[PDB]
DNA sequence: CCGACGGCGCATAGC
DNA sequence: GCTTATGCGC
DNA sequence: GTCGG
């Protein structure tokens, strides 16, 4: 169901989440507003009332209202004031830089920073993220289509086999789920010497490879276990440079290896559907393991797992494929 | 009625 | 100098 | 803001 259906109710939702995370830093109203968003995006009908969009999960009473508001005068006065206040919008636009959160934003707002240019005149005033985040404001927004995620993977993946044949690089996210498009390259790596009961250097040499092969360009972040930057495939030396991308490298212990791959696949309902299950069946899946649940409900100690599939077998379930796991 | 709503790695005041 | 809390992104 | 114990 595109646009046309409900794209005027959830961008007014949307619009209201961001209000709430970003200036109210209000975190669990701006998780309503997208929960609420998201479950109308994906309702098959144009909705003809508040009332109607009431009976679906996430949608209230507050909600139904601002639907009859806007069904009937096509706009939300809530909104128009918020987007008429000139310190909610500055606010509301600075976030978008990477680095920069509701604190900073209004921060800086209310000692008269507001726009790209200020931000640009003040580089003393921003840690190290932040100018990493303005550097690429337009790049970090723009979508990754498959086929350069395709190519990023093997550069990534031939790489991480050129410093030892014994690491795991997985692409996870939206795009080992079949994606057409991706926001950002999320990538998971362990090595058979990293346990969670026993080096230092296994994520700083990847790095340091993917350096200098030029393919990862900037630093967000580094520690012993999650790095975080910048990276750009290749150009021709003659034609247009593509964009800088977010890239995210974890390196977790090989018996959570499996449970991380499950984890950062996702998508986000079926993490919640494979723990539903998973519970009554007498399991409890985390991010790290699945542990068998006791009759009280006493989790016991996490089972071994050598694969996705070992999770799905432990809890009866037939494998389900990546791109088959939206729900 | 009223608390939970995800929680953690990394970068960056107070003692 | 060392520890903790907090912002941030995911 | 919505939900559910
Ligand atoms: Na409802
Ligand atoms: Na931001
Ligand atoms: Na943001």
């Amino acid at each position: 169901p595109q646009e046309t259906l409900n794209g005027g109710i959830t961008d007014m939702l949307t619009e209201l989440a961001n209000f709430e995370k970003n200036v109210s830093q209000a975190i669990h109203k701006y998780n309503a507003y997208r929960k609420a968003a998201s479950v109308i995006a994906k309702y098959p009908h144009k909705i003809k009332s508040g009332a109607e969009a009431k009976k679906l999960p996430g949608v209230g009473t507050k909600i139904a209202e601002k639907i009859d508001e806007f069904l009937a005068t096509g706009k939300l006065r809530k909104l128009e004031k918020i987007r008429q206040d000139d310190t909610s919008s500055s606010i509301n636009f600075l976030t978008r830089v990477s680095g920069i959160g509701p604190s900073a934003a209004r921060k800086f707002v209310d000692e008269g920073i507001k726009t790209l240019e200020d931000l640009r005149k003040n580089e003393d005033k921003l840690n190290h993220h932040q100018r990493i985040g303005l550097k690429y404001f337009g790049d970090f927004e723009k979508r990754i289509p498959r086929e350069e995620m395709l190519q990023m993977q093997d550069i990534v993946l031939n790489e991480v086999k050129k410093v030892d044949s014994e690491y795991i690089a997985t692409v996870c996210g939206s795009f080992r789920r079949g994606a057409e498009s991706s926001g950002d390259m999320d990538v998971l790596l362990t090595h058979p010497s990293f346990t969670s009961e026993s080096q230092p250097k296994l994520l700083h040499q990847v790095v340091e490879q993917l350096q200098k092969v030029h393919f990862i360009t900037d630093t967000l972040s580094k520690g012993e276990t999650k790095f975080m930057g910048v990276c750009q495939l290749p150009s021709k030396n003659d034609e247009k440079e593509y964009p800088h991308r977010r890239i995210d490298i974890r390196l977790i212990p090989k018996d959570q290896y499996y449970c991380g791959v499950l984890y950062f696949t996702g998508s986000d309902i079926f993490n919640k559907n494979m723990r539903a299950h998973a519970l009554e069946k007498g399991f409890t899946i985390n991010e790290y393991t699945i542990r068998p649940l006791g009759v009280t409900g006493v989790a016991g100690e996490p089972l071994p797992v050598d694969s996705e599939k070992d999770i799905f077998d432990y809890i009866q379930w037939k494998y389900r494929e990546p791109k088959d796991r939206s729900e």
